[PDB]
């Protein structure tokens, strides 16, 4: 029998990029463009790239808070 269980399967609790998208399109307008995120509104926009974020600083500013809220759900802050 396999009680010792030394396989999980899969593991997917470490999406903060995938809560990110679904966040911030459930609060604001998100387009897909240059395979970036583009939060808009207000006919504000703000592009999230790899590893970078420009765009109208009332969108980062939430987008920031954003990913740090959800950084500390699945890796703690």
């Amino acid at each position: 029998g396999s009680g010792l269980k030394t396989k999980s399967v899969r593991l997917s609790k470490m999406g903060k990029k995938e809560l990110l998208v679904s966040v911030l399109k459930n609060h604001f307008m998100v387009e897909k463009e240059n395979d970036d995120i583009k939060v808009m509104n207000g006919d504000m926009m703000a592009r999230i790239s790899g590893d970078g974020v420009t765009g109208d600083a009332g969108i980062v500013d939430k987008i920031n808070e954003c990913i740090k809220k959800i950084e500390a759900i699945y890796l703690r802050d």
